[PDB]
């Protein structure tokens, strides 16, 4: 039957015996280890090795199979993806489906996983009761056999499939085979923007329950107007004979004091004409002055269903963590526990660099860490439901999650071609309506959404308007159609900008600031993906927080997205590296378009990450004088683990220092008046610096963590006093090819046919390996790029129209080169024109002035024409021959940062390994950038003046002719960007341009000094 | 659903036609068994669905209907929002789970009574009058089923009438029914009369209550 | 597969094979004729005499019914219901299901109606275009078979339900 049905190819066929969803049941046979939560005997893992043959087709696979073991298999880790084993590649596609549109059809060569599993049952399981196999996460597509008989069939790569196999098993030894589809029917319902992999890549286990059971349990909390009193409500179904000496309890923990109980017989209120359901029971516990579940201070107590006889045999018990909050909108506001969220939120995907994505509890815990330690308190589950574990840590570490349906169709034309279509929605409801019976229990759970990028069609309205009867605890949101459609109770844009609107016929994203106020709009706006850190990126992320802190019903969002997609692959040595789209022979792919994480594969942060931390703060400062306002942004707890540390400096030398402790109320304020300053000596800017200190540790935090800071410049006094007179006076000596300037050991070389300083000399020791140069272009970003599909040369991309006015060919005219002496100095005046079949892009003027000190003082006038794309940078470049161990400088740091995205570095005196001050982004490009810089130090050298820099050992040619990191090498020597002027790096979005105005470089005459000398 | 040229005929007779959904479980407890659960949904939607697709051109379908007796479910609720995102043009009606749902744009109840209450648990029948005036309702009331003709009845039809022409929110009703569910048989003499449940050797049946 | 996988025991399949609905067609090859709502010679009824037999289950049909015609079936009047031609008894019943309550599941002794029809299609048919069979009402549920060959499976008893015969037909009779 099996093969002649083809069931993966009906979207009518998503299942066959698959048992009914419901939330996570243990079956605890004793009642204390259901309140405690410890292992159950009732629940048995399966996970471990594994036998597996994979085949090119389900044709293929031998009938042998069902009974005995293949001696051609091998034994493999499950769960595991079966690409991650090397069996076949994974594919990197966006938006294009990985096989030919033609639905219901895949394609006849479908690449099968043949796994099977010899296992012991012991007797005990088989006399009474009922045995169930749970596969967590089978992708996509499967028919299961138990000792070489039929037994069902799923799909639904993301949530549990269950199956009775209580007359399928022996005593002692048994065997399970599984055939594993590639592709399939559901398969249309999975376009989402990630690798495409197949497996058994969930927990699979055994349950036991007795033949009278807890089938369905739901827990819902409400309370009076101002929170102090609440009332539990568990609804519980059975399955089994119906008898009177039947009983549920459900007793509430708070630790190990019971706060409620309540015990009744089933059989519930009437319903309609022909009765009431004899099988389910609703018990109602009053809870007084509840302790509120929030991701501030995520209470919980613990819920535990006892099924019973009247006289006391407990049957088994299930259990749950509680959290009592409420998730309402009102007045066009998203509120939990009567107050308006702000959503300091990001996507996150499911993905391991060496098991891709198979789910593992260390790396769960990792991320949430990292999410709290760099104040997110939000997480949505893009795009499908998530390994169950990931809930329970919410729930207990506290975070807000969007629960997701696995629903995307991206790559259909148009969008919603299948969601529209009445015969899809069998199987968009089960993914939809299965989520729900798993998830609703969980407190950290606020808001459902109908899933991802699948247009909008009247299927969505259909399940929209379900899970509103089903629940109506919780807000539903879909983006799909416009982000605003019937089907969404939240404006919910992916990527609307603050202040420019992006009018796209249909479906435009309004900036968000404006589509709030559109005729008869009242809903609130929280942004489902906005920021696009892909690589160099999150350049405006300040300009979001802005607005949502001016305007209530701008209720933050969620950032896209939370780690890299890049895997690990092994180089010629065993060296590992980090590849991307189209590095396993995968084509179509989509190139670095998985990598757009705020952190690497690995979990290390990209600098972007401290932007985010930074203005997702929960403490707001103001300075009046001497006078710190604090203002909390907390809803609920008052700031009891805080002290405020301050510092104030002279251009880096510490003046003063001291601590209060932090006594804020939630939403306050608290007044800090710092003690009077002492006067400086010398001369300079005084900054005030105040960081948020935590004292103690927490479940998420080390004692001492940092968690807010804020800097203001203070007094400023400005040097007048003249540099002390030179006795020395440096000589000049003329060539018709040279000019050369001499002071004691120091030598200057001009070159007279190219207008730019070639060589320098300290002892006799040259300094240069390239001439100092200008420099207008930047290795280019994935942002200056602007390609989200491979396919897609975009002439409107910033990196095109450099490429097409010829920035990145332009050659350096020579205007003028002269010489001049004065009473204590040489100086030096160039011009140039840079030149592009026939038009003048850029013209630099400079003067070099050399005096008795050593110093040369470097005078830059840029005019850039008004009619050429502007520029990436305007500076100047060279490679220096030294390469050193340290960079000290006093500006922007210690993080990379830019333009755009530098309000969370400091002004300060910095000082780090030279390695510190590249940042290996994946696909490599311009990186590394400190702005606000005064001062950099590097070996002999010192720069002074008012600049934007990076330094490392690879050319912005290198960096942008090398598809990957791992394969850059280190230039002889360090290679030097010291700009006047850099432009914004944008991340709006990544794939159209993104850079605001203002950091755009269109003021047609720049002008920058530099001081270069030895110390 | 019925025979597609019905439709027809109505259309260029001129009959207003409310088009139901092919859903009854009346047999189950309680009566939302199924039309409450999502594993029936997809089944369900079908029987709504391909309705809709089917008849939407007819002029003579005013109102669509989500079917009959199956008592109130979510899946109802999903495919009452289904037609209404579909087909603006018609309102749609259900009378299970007490009349008055979410599911229903109009008050549809049966066998409701002019003046007197039936205060049944979870879904009474109040009186019409007294119906459209609860706290917060606003919806027109038109009986999905009213006066039922079994036998020598339809004692009282007058009173409904002076109702409807009374209160503008009051809007009419369908008599339950339009023709006998009798079936011919024939005597040893092979003469026609008509026949009931129970007359075919079909138990459990009941008996004449198909007339 | 047919008796294997109980189809009519499974909410979750309620057809196999079958086209999308919509309103109603005549596919007229001609602009008066679709005007005046006259006939189209591209919708022939198959309303008439056919042949059939019952059976206590689906189990109890013989294999050889699939292609050939059963000595034993009579000739009937279709569209009929077999009630009420003597073959089994109606029903009569309001709120409690004739069947057992025990869903999905139907009773082992389910009446089974085997139609068949020997017909003949045009030879213009067969070269081009798209013909399908249209069944306006069958109840509750049927498998369908053309020249042997299985085409597909319908449920709900109120509505047309249309399968694809281009790939089945032969030259002559079918
Ligand atoms: O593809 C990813 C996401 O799923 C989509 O909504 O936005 C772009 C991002 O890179
Ligand atoms: O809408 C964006 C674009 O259309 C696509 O190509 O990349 C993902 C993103 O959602
Ligand atoms: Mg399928
Ligand atoms: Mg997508
Ligand atoms: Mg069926
Ligand atoms: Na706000
Ligand atoms: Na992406
Ligand atoms: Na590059
Ligand atoms: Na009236
Ligand atoms: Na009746």
């Amino acid at each position: 039957v099996v093969l002649q049905r083809r069931d993966w190819e009906n979207p009518g066929v998503t299942q066959l015996n698959r048992l009914a969803a419901h939330p996570p049941f243990a079956s605890w046979r004793n009642s204390e280890e259901a309140r405690t939560d410890r292992p159950s005997q009732q629940l048995r893992s399966l996970n471990g090795e594994w036998r597996f043959a994979w085949f090119p087709a389900p044709e293929a696979v031998p009938e042998s199979w069902l009974e005995c073991d293949l001696p051609e298999a091998d034994t493999v880790v499950v769960p595991s993806n079966w690409q991650m084993h090397g069996y076949d590649a994974p594919i990197y596609t966006n938006v294009t489906y990985p096989i030919t549109v033609n639905p219901p059809f895949v394609p006849t060569e479908n690449p099968t996983g043949c796994y099977s599993l010899t296992f012991n049952v012991d007797e005990s399981w088989l006399q009474e009761g009922q045995t169930r196999i749970i596969f967590d996460g089978v992708n996509s597509a499967f028919h299961l056999w138990c000792n070489g008989r039929w037994v069902g069939y799923g799909q639904d790569s993301r949530l549990p499939s269950e199956f009775d196999l209580s007359a399928f098993l022996r005593a002692g030894e048994n065997r399970l085979a599984v055939m594993v589809l590639r592709w399939s029917d559901g398969s249309y319902l999975e376009d989402q923007d990630m690798w495409r992999m197949s497996g058994i890549f969930r927990d699979v286990s055994l349950l036991h329950k007795p033949t009278t059971q807890i089938s369905d349990f739901h827990v819902a909390t409400r309370f009076n107007d101002d929170f102090s009193r609440a009332v539990l409500e568990a609804e519980v179904q059975m399955c089994g004979e119906l008898r009177d000496y039947l009983r549920v309890t459900v007793s509430l923990w708070q630790g190990e004091t019971q706060v409620a109980s309540g015990t009744a017989p089933f059989g519930g209120e009437i319903i309609d004409e022909r009765g009431g359901y004899a099988d389910r029971v609703t018990l109602r516990l009053n809870v007084e002055n509840p302790k509120l579940w929030s991701a501030e201070i995520p209470n919980l107590y613990r819920a535990v269903v006892e099924l019973h006889t009247a006289d006391g045999t407990l049957i088994e018990a299930e259990a749950c963590d509680v959290g009592f909050r409420e998730v309402r909108i009102e007045n066009g506001l998203l509120l939990l526990n009567g107050k308006p969220l702000l959503i300091r939120g990001v996507n996150r995907h499911e993905h391991h660099p060496l098991h891709g994505q198979v789910m593992d509890e260390q790396t769960m815990v990792q991320d949430i860490l990292l999410m709290k330690q760099n104040n997110f308190n939000a997480v949505r589950c893009s795009h499908y439901p998530n390994h169950p574990l990931w809930y329970t840590l919410c729930d207990r570490y506290g975070l807000y999650v969007v629960d997701e349906a696995n629903i995307e169709t991206h790559g259909m034309v148009p969008m919603n071609r299948l969601t529209d279509d009445p015969r899809w929605l069998p199987a968009m409801s089960e993914r939809v309506t299965r989520m729900v019976q798993r998830d609703r229990n969980h407190p950290s759970v606020i808001i459902w959404s109908l899933g991802s990028e699948s247009g909008h069609g009247a299927n969505h309205d259909a399940l929209y308007r379900w899970i509103k009867s089903v629940d109506p605890s919780r807000p539903v949101q879909y983006e799909g159609g416009g982000a605003d459609t019937t089907a969404t109770d939240i404006i919910c844009p992916m990527y609307a900008r603050v202040d420019e609107d992006q009018p796209f016929p249909a479906v435009p994203k309004w900036s968000i600031k404006k589509w709030l106020s559109l005729p008869g709009e009242t809903r609130p706006l929280i942004l489902c993906e906005y920021a696009h850190a892909m690589g160099n990126s999150l350049g405006g992320f300040a300009k979001y927080w802005q607005a949502f802190r001016q305007y209530p019903r701008l209720q933050g969002g969620f950032v896209w997205d939370w780690v890299d997609q890049s895997l690990i692959k092994y180089d010629e040595n065993g060296n590992p590296w980090s590849a991307y789209g189209g590095d396993f022979g995968d084509t179509p792919n989509d190139r670095q378009f998985c990598m757009n994480g705020l952190v690497f594969a690995d979990r290390t942060p990209h600098p972007a990450l401290t932007e985010a931390k930074h203005q997702q703060q929960f403490f707001q400062f103001r300075l009046s004088g001497q006078t710190i306002e604090v203002t909390s942004e907390y809803l609920f707890r008052h700031s009891d683990n805080e002290l405020l540390h301050w510092m104030v400096a002279l251009d880096g030398k510490p003046l003063a220092s001291g601590e209060v402790p932090l006594d804020v109320a939630p939403q306050g304020k608290q007044l800090i008046e710092l003690p009077e300053l002492p006067q400086p000596e010398s001369a300079g800017q005084l900054w005030l610096t105040v960081r948020v200190v935590q004292p103690n540790a927490t479940a998420w935090s080390e004692a001492g963590h940092i968690s807010a800071w804020q800097q203001w410049r203070l007094a400023e006094n400005l040097s007048v006093t003249l540099p002390a007179a030179s006795h020395a006076i440096p000589h000049l000596t003329t060539s018709e090819m040279d000019f050369c300037i001499e002071l004691g050991n120091k030598r200057w070389q001009f070159n007279r046919q190219s207008g730019f300083l070639s060589q320098m000399w300290i002892g006799d020791k040259k300094q240069l390996l390239t001439p100092l140069r200008d420099q207008f272009t930047r290795a280019p970003l994935d942002n200056d790029i602007g390609v989200s599909e491979a396919t897609r040369i975009d002439p409107n991309a910033w990196v095109e129209r450099w490429k097409a006015a010829g920035h990145y060919q332009a050659e350096a005219a020579l205007l003028q080169c002269t010489a001049d002496t004065l009473a204590d100095a040489v100086l030096i005046t160039t011009a140039h024109a840079w030149q592009h079949q026939g038009k003048t892009l850029f013209i630099s003027r400079k003067t070099y002035r050399i005096d008795g000190s050593g110093q040369m003082a470097i005078t830059v006038d840029v005019e850039v024409a008004s009619d050429t794309p502007h520029p990436a940078r305007i500076g100047l470049n060279c490679q220096l021959a030294q390469v050193a161990e340290r960079v000290n400088w006093l500006g922007l740091g210690p993080q990379e940062n830019y333009p755009d995205r530098l309000t969370a570095a400091c002004f300060d005196r910095w000082d780090l390994p030279l390695s510190d001050m590249y940042t290996p982004y994946v696909f490599p490009s311009e990186n590394g950038l400190r702005c606000g810089t005064r001062e950099l130090n590097y070996g002999p050298h010192q720069w002074r003046g008012d600049f934007q820099f990076n330094i490392s050992r690879y050319s912005q040619q290198q960096l942008m002719e090398t598809s990957h990191r791992h394969l850059l090498h280190a230039e002889e020597g360090t290679w030097l960007n010291i700009d006047g002027f850099h432009m914004g790096i944008g991340g709006d979005d990544s794939w159209s341009p993104s850079v605001s105005a203002e950091f755009q470089l269109s003021a047609g005459r720049y002008h920058y000094q530099l001081v270069w000398c030895q110390k």
